């Protein structure tokens, strides 16, 4: 296999500013900031992750296998890393996406989503997917939860922490027990902890029922014990109202049992840029026809997004 030259920057602390919290929690904290490089006239802003406790020895390698993993693959519709900073508690510098995660966007203003914004969220997750693939990565946890906004326009994938890079030669990934979101699973992941890519893809189908249903949970209802069973018996998850058949044959496909007959994110990006064209024809939604102030500081003038940013 290819070397990867990736390349991992590491960060001083005082050049970056901690504007905000966005989120807490035991795994650490998340904070809203801007980042300033020594000796160069740019502002970037940031999602900065810093560990609650700097005495756990698994905590900091787990957070340093995310910054490898983020690292290794950079492009859009992939959240990017910027770098690390090894200081008293590790931080993980990454692009800040303003607007949340997907799920909690399209329950919030499922009333304004209209079909060209649906499925152009489709082809960019299938453009990121396809990306990680190339890479010979294996997400193993594809949820709109894990689909960031950096515009409504524009989103891009995350939460790389159960990602998994594929060994040279090899096309499977053999996971040891652990505690993992069987409703966005593959039967073979659930019944045999392999994944593939093409269980990303099946993770693919079930993200898209979300979006379709404007955030709706899989499975409502339903203990993940019997999911196995409901799969195996052959049930799948329904045809959401807005969905013409079209879209729903797309999800169909997905969850196959043999995912050599499930679709490549290839075809995925090629279908569903089709049906991007005449978005109304393949949704029908009722109805469907200088941000300083989000930075909270005032000198915006050398801002610049790490999309842009190398
Ligand atoms: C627990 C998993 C998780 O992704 N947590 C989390 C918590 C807080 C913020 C973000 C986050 C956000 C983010 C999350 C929520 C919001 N909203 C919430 C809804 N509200 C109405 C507006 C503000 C805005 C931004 N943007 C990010 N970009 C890059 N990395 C991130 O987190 C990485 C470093 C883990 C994040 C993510």
């Amino acid at each position: 296999e290819a070397p990867n030259q990736a390349l991992l920057r590491i960060l001083k602390e005082t050049e970056f500013k901690k504007i905000k919290v966005l989120g807490s929690g035991a795994f650490g904290t998340v904070y809203k900031g801007l980042w300033i490089p020594e000796g160069e006239k740019v502002k970037i802003p940031v999602a900065i992750k810093e560990l609650r406790e700097a005495t756990s020895p698994k905590a900091n390698k787990e957070i340093l296998d995310e910054a490898y993993v983020m690292a290794s693959v950079d492009n859009p519709h992939v959240c990017r890393l910027l770098g690390i900073c090894l200081t008293s508690t590790v931080q993980l510098i990454m692009q800040l996406m303003p607007f949340g995660s997907l799920l909690d966007y399209v329950r919030e203003h499922k009333d304004n989503i209209g079909s060209q914004y649906l499925l152009n969220w489709c082809v960019q997750i299938a453009k990121g997917m396809n990306y990680l693939e190339d890479r010979r990565l294996v997400h193993r946890d594809l949820a709109a939860r894990n689909v960031l906004v950096k515009t409504p326009q524009h989103v891009k994938i995350t939460d790389f922490g159960l990602a998994k890079l594929l060994g040279a030669a090899a096309a499977e990934y053999h996971a040891e027990g652990g505690k993992v979101p069987i409703k966005w699973m593959a039967l073979e992941s659930i019944l045999h902890r392999i994944y593939t890519h093409q269980s990303d893809v099946w993770s693919y189908g079930v993200t898209v029922w979300e979006l379709m249903t404007f955030g709706s949970k899989p499975y409502d209802g339903i203990p993940a014990s019997e999911i196995s069973s409901i799969l195996e018996k052959g049930e799948r998850l329904p045809q959401p109202p807005i969905c013409t058949i079209d879209v729903y044959m797309i999800m169909v496909k997905c969850w196959m049992i043999d995912a050599d007959s499930r679709p490549k994110f290839r075809e995925l990006i090629i279908e569903f840029s089709k049906m991007a064209r005449d978005p109304q024809r393949y949704l029908v939604i009722q109805g469907d026809e200088f941000y300083r102030a989000l930075m909270d500081e005032e000198d915006m003038d050398d801002v610049v997004d790490a999309d842009e940013y190398l």
